[PDB]
C-alpha cells in the first residue's frame, strides 16, 4: 500500500527551456487536505506543452509538463468526497470550484482558481508535491501528467466511466478544446460552412466538432498535405494548402464560399493564421474562434472595419467545457458518437516522450500519447 | 404637382472636406425605375456625417450628406409597389434587396447592395439625381438627407406610421444603431451589467437599449460630466469619467464590477476607447461591441490572450436591424415603450446645419435635428 507514503516514480522533467525533457526518478508526496494523488495511465503531448518549452507560454522552471491525461485515483487527502481510490479520472487544467463568478455562470468555464494567470506552479498552499534531486519541481496548471503519479486539487478532477479507453486522455485537453470550440464557442449550426486552420490535435478535433454540429462544408487548411486524407476521413469536405497559392488563402476561401465561411476556427497559434481565419469568414455574420497562443508580445493588427459589417471574434479555453461535462464526453466516446481514438496517430512510452515533441514538427500524424 | 418634374429646392452641400457645409439651391431629378423621391420632414446630424467631412470615412465630393431622417413620398418611379405618394417613410442607408446572402439570412442585415464598400455616391444606373452649380452631386449611402428632397432606391425605404413624430428621424440611424447594438448585437440579458463608452447619440441609445434588455447595472463612460445627469435619466445606473482616475478606466470598472461587465458597447470611434471597452469586460465571458469608425489606417493592437479566456469582440451596422423592422421600432416609440424624442437636445433649421456640426464638439447635449 502507498497511501500516506511518499512515492518514488519516473517523470519527465523540464529543467530549462529550449532543451529536451529529462527522464528522472522523482518523489511524489502524499495528498494533503482536499487533494487527490493519481496514477497516470495515459498522457497526450499537447502543443501547449511544446510552447512552454519554447517559452511561448510563460512558466517557472524546473517543471513537470503535461495536462492531457487519464488515470486512476491512488489515494485521497483529508476532506475529499468527490472521488475515491480506484476511480478512473481525468485531471482538469481548468478547475471547477463551483462558487466563483465563472462557476456560478452558465456562459463561462474559466474558474478563477485556475493557475493560467498567476502561474505559481505550486499547490494551493504554495508548496510542491514533487521533489527531484533534493529540489522542489513546479507543476503545470494544477495538473502535470508527464509523470507516473501526480497530485491535484479535488476541484481539478473529473470522475469518468471505469472502462474508458486509454485514448480518453485526449479529452483532457486537445479533443475537448477543438470539439468544444466548434460546438460551444463558435456554435456551429446545421448546414453551415466552416474552415479550420491548423490541422494538429486541436484542429482535427474541431473538424470532428463541425461535423457533429451538422456543417455542410468543412474546409481544412494546413501546410502538410499528408494529413489531408485523414482530415477528410474525420469530416473535412476539402483541404487547402496555403503554400500552393499565390493569392491570399482568405480570398481563395471567400471565392469558393459565396463570400466566406460562417465559422472559422484557428488552431495554430499564429497571428497570420488568425488573420487569415478572420478574413475567411463572411463579412455579414462570420464568426471566428481563436484557440492558439502566440508569443506573449505578439499582437493582431485588427482593422475594426472587419468587425463592423457583422463579424465576431472570440476565444475560449478547454472548448468552453466545464469540468462537470467531461464525463458526458467520455460517454459519447464509448457510445462511438465520437471516435476520439482516431486522433491517436502514435503511441509511445514515457521514455520516448521527446519523440512526441519531435513529431509535433513533422508533417504527419495528429496526436501522440504515452501509455505508462 | 411635381410628379415627373425636376424640383428646385434647398440643400447643404459639401463641396470639399474640412469646410463648413454650403447652403445651396439644387435641382433634384424625378425618380427613375424602382426609385422613390422623398420630401424630407426632418433630419438628424450623425457623427458619421462629421467623419465624412473630416475624411475619417471616405467619400467622393461634392456630396450631400445626411442619412438619418423621416419624410413623405412625393412621387414614385416605374415599377415601384412598396410605397405610394403620401406614405411616411424612413430612408435606409443599409438597404434590403431581399435576395442576397445577407438578406436571406436572419443573422445578418448587411445587404450586399449597400454602398458602404464601393462608395460610388451614385444611383444604381451610375448617375446622380442631384445638380448644383451645373455639376452632378454625389449622394451618401443611397440616401442623403441634408436636402429638402432626395431620391432613393425602392429597396432603401421603410414605410412607417403616417402619424410618426418628427423625432422618429433618429431611428434612421443613431437610435436604431445604439439601441440595436444592445438588444441585437451584444444580446444584453436581464440582470447583467453593462458599460457604454462615448455618450453621444449612439451611446445614449445604447443606454436605452441596455435598460430595455433588462440590465441591472449600466455604466456610462465619457469625458463630459455635464451629460451624466441625462445619462442617468435615460437608464444609466452610474457614470464614470476616465479623467477622475489615476489608473486605466478598465481597471476601475473591473474593480467595481467583480471582474468586469458582461457587455460593453463602444460608441466613440477611437481605438483607445475600443481597447478600454474590451478590457473592461469580464475575461470569462465578456462581450464587446464596437460601433464607432476610426481613421481608415488605424489598427487595434489586439493581444489574442484577451480573447482566449472567453471574451467576444464583435461589430455591426444599423444596430443589426433589417429595414423591415424599422416600422416596429417606430410603433414602440409611439407607444412610449422607447422615448426617442428624449435624445433630441437641439432643434434647428436647414440654414443652421453647421451649428449642429459645431455642437458635436461642444461637450453637452445628445442629438441635433433639423425640421424642414
Ligand atoms: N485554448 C485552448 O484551450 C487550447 C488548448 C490546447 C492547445 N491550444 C493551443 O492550440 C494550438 C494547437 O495545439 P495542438 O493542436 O495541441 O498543436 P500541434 O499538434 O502542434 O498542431 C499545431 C498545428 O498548427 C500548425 N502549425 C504549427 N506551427 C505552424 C507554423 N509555424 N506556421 C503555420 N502553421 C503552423 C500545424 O498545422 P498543419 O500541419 O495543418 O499546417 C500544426 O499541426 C497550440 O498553439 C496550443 O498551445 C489552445
Ligand atoms: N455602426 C453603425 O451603424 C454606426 C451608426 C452611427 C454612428 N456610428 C459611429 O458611432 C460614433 C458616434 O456617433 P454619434 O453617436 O453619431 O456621434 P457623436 O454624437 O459625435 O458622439 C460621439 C461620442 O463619443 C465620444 N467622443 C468623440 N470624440 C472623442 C474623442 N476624440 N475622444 C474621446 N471620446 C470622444 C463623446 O462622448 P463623451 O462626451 O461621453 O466623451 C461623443 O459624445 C461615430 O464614430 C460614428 O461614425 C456607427
Ligand atoms: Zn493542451
Ligand atoms: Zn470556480
Ligand atoms: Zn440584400
Ligand atoms: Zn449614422
Amino acid at each position: 500500500c502507498t497511501a500516506g507514503k511518499d512515492i518514488t516514480c519516473k517523470a519527465a522533467v523540464a529543467w530549462e527551456p529550449h532543451k529536451p525533457l529529462s527522464l528522472e526518478t522523482i518523489t511524489v508526496a502524499p495528498p494533503k487536505a482536499h487533494e487527490v494523488r493519481i496514477k497516470i495511465l495515459a498522457s497526450g503531448i499537447c502543443g501547449s506543452d511544446s510552447s512552454v518549452l519554447k517559452e511561448i507560454i510563460p512558466s517557472k522552471f524546473p517543471v513537470i509538463l503535461g495536462h492531457e491525461a487519464v488515470g486512476v485515483v491512488e489515494s485521497i487527502g483529508a476532506g475529499v468526497t468527490c472521488v475515491k481510490p480506484g476511480d478512473k479520472v481525468i485531471p482538469l487544467f481548468v478547475p471547477q470550484c463551483g462558487s466563483c463568478r465563472a462557476c456560478k455562470s452558465s456562459n463561462s468555464n474559466f474558474c478563477e482558481k485556475n493557475d493560467m494567470g498567476a502561474k505559481t506552479g505550486l499547490m494551493a498552499d504554495m508548496t510542491s508535491r514533487f521533489t527531484c534531486r533534493g529540489k522542489p519541481i513546479y507543476n503545470l496548471m494544477g495538473t502535470s501528467t508527464f509523470t507516473e503519479y501526480t497530485v491535484v486539487a479535488d476541484i481539478a478532477v473529473a470522475k469518468i466511466d471505469p472502462k474508458a479507453p486509454l485514448e480518453s486522455c485526449l479529452i483532457g485537453c486537445g479533443f475537448a478544446t477543438g470539439y468544444g470550440a466548434a460546438v460551444n464557442t463558435a456554435k456551429v449550426t446545421p448546414g453551415s460552412t466552416c474552415a479550420v486552420f491548423g490541422l494538429g490535435g486541436v484542429g482535427f478535433s474541431a473538424i470532428v466538432g463541425c461535423k457533429a454540429a451538422g456543417a455542410s462544408r468543412i474546409i481544412g487548411v494546413g501546410t502538410h498535405k499528408d494529413k489531408f486524407p485523414k482530415a477528410i476521413e474525420l469530416g473535412a469536405t476539402e483541404c487547402l494548402n496555403p503554400k500552393d497559392y499565390d493569392k491570399p488563402i482568405y480570398e481563395v476561401i471567400c471565392e469558393k464560399t459565396n463570400g466566406g465561411v460562417d465559422y472559422a476556427v484557428e488552431c495554430a497559434g499564429r497571428i497570420e493564421t488568425m488573420m487569415n481565419a478572420l478574413q475567411s469568414t463572411y463579412c455579414g455574420s462570420g464568426v471566428t474562434v481563436v484557440l492558439g497562443l502566440a508569443s506573449p508580445n505578439e499582437r493582431l493588427p485588427l482593422d475594426p472595419l472587419l468587425l463592423l459589417t457583422g463579424r465576431s471574434l472570440k476565444g475560449s479555453v478547454f472548448g468552453g467545457f466545464k469540468g462537470e461535462e467531461v464525463s458526458r464526453l467520455v460517454d459519447d466516446y464509448m457510445k462511438k458518437k465520437i471516435n476520439v481514438n482516431f486522433l491517436v496517430s502514435t503511441k509511445l512510452t514515457l521514455d520516448q516522450i521527446n519523440k512526441a515533441f519531435e513529431l509535433l514538427s513533422s508533417g504527419q500524424g495528429v496526436r501522440s500519447i504515452m501509455i505508462y
